[PDB]
């Protein structure tokens, strides 16, 4: 990678990525545990970089209907990126379009609400009642994996409830009350830490990794894993968490 | 890309390794002798994708660790490096060593390093609290990936530990040196979860540390494994792995 320059995907994902819309200039405008490790890699591995966010924002789901991809893995599909440096989740359906980096990091799928006393104790109750009204970011990982559940009382879920355009959507919705809403255990947990009347629903579900997205063939797959292995290993991955995490 | 698995004969490298394999060692013969986790798992990928296959054992019945004298592997791995098999079939953890000799699969477990002592008396929080004293003993087992991420640590007092311990030969001796009393053993929680779950005078030292996976081992350019790494994602997000845990780890406790 020494003397490379890599195009990367991203888009603001707290605490993962915050993305500056003015003051700054280029890879500046970035901050957080994502953008650390890209640093670091760039330092290590000797290559240059930029950032390039989808057009549509969106993090990037197959359309069953055109059998097409958007978000950042249709920006990765369409060469105009060489990787995806995000909380990139694991799911079966963009593994069939692109590999992915080692993984740096674990996580589940979390449905939280707003109110103390919640009736509800698994988020399929949802579905035989009308008091709470539900939903999931469209184009992102948890809508996936519950359109693609064996049990399709999931697609359900997703098909008759709300569909949230991005975080900021969603926890606003979410702090409105009367909604569950669903989605990645530690994306709740740093942008919930202040919500105190905010509560789980269920137990967390689904076991999955974040990791970067590469296309396939990649000429960068073997140095990027290797170098994500020792940032895990060495401890440099939760030294960030605790940096950019509240807390 | 073009090349699939289809009537492929694959070896596979393993090792008993409680719960995820256990070997018989006699009223068997080939596949047969077999069972366990990671076997279950084998057997969904041979049928789903075509292959036949075959487990080969590392006449050293190490996982695989780098000789520094050396520089040669030794285990599962070397046998990979060797092409005397095509996967490793087993509980392989993701060290930095390991991978700069093979790849791994997608991973389809997570896990850490857990420390358990047996003793009555004073006990102890943290590992290196053994090298100021004298009243454990402890070790690790060798060529196999604590050891390893102990002897690779930033903080070299963590070699120590390997370089002053006991070197254990495999989990049944680290088990009984264990149960011999005023020891710490520093191996893997969910190997650990399994084994010890009736030992009820066997304790914690501290939390677990270090975060890996457990994955297969490939070997780099293996024309398998983007087939590899889909199937075991997908048995990961439809729950089969967490079933089959279920079904093959120990469960209830005298304790």
């Amino acid at each position: 990678l020494i003397g490379r320059h890599l195009r990367l995907g991203s888009v603001e994902s707290q605490p993962f990525m915050f993305f500056a819309t003015e003051g700054c200039e280029g890879n500046d405008c970035w901050s957080g545990m994502v953008n650390d490790m890209v640093v670091k890699l760039s330092e290590d591995l000797g290559f240059t970089y930029e950032y390039i966010q989808p057009d549509d924002r969106k993090f990037g789901a197959l359309n069953k209907t055109t059998n097409e991809w958007n978000g950042m893995i249709r920006d990765l599909l369409d060469d105009k990126t060489d990787m995806i440096a995000i909380d990139l989740s694991t799911n079966s359906a963009r593994k069939s379009a692109i590999d992915y980096s080692f993984p740096f990091m674990d996580a589940g799928i979390k449905a939280v609400v707003k109110g103390e006393g919640t009736t509800l104790n698994q988020v399929l109750e949802l579905l035989d009642q009308d008091k709470y009204k539900w939903g999931v970011i469209g184009s992102r990982h948890p809508e996936t994996l519950l359109k693609t559940h064996r049990d399709s009382r999931y697609s359900r879920l997703v098909d008759e409830g709300v569909e949230l355009k991005d975080l900021n959507h969603a926890i606003e919705t979410l702090r409105g009350g009367l909604f569950v809403f669903i989605d990645e255990g530690p994306v709740l947990a740093h942008n919930l830490i202040s919500d105190c009347d905010v509560f789980s629903v269920g137990e967390e579900f689904q076991s999955f990794e974040y990791a970067f997205g590469l296309p396939k063939d990649s000429p960068y797959k073997s140095l990027i894993d290797s170098h994500l292995l020792k940032f895990r290993e060495e401890g440099f991955i939760d030294i960030l968490w605790e940096k950019w995490s509240s807390g």
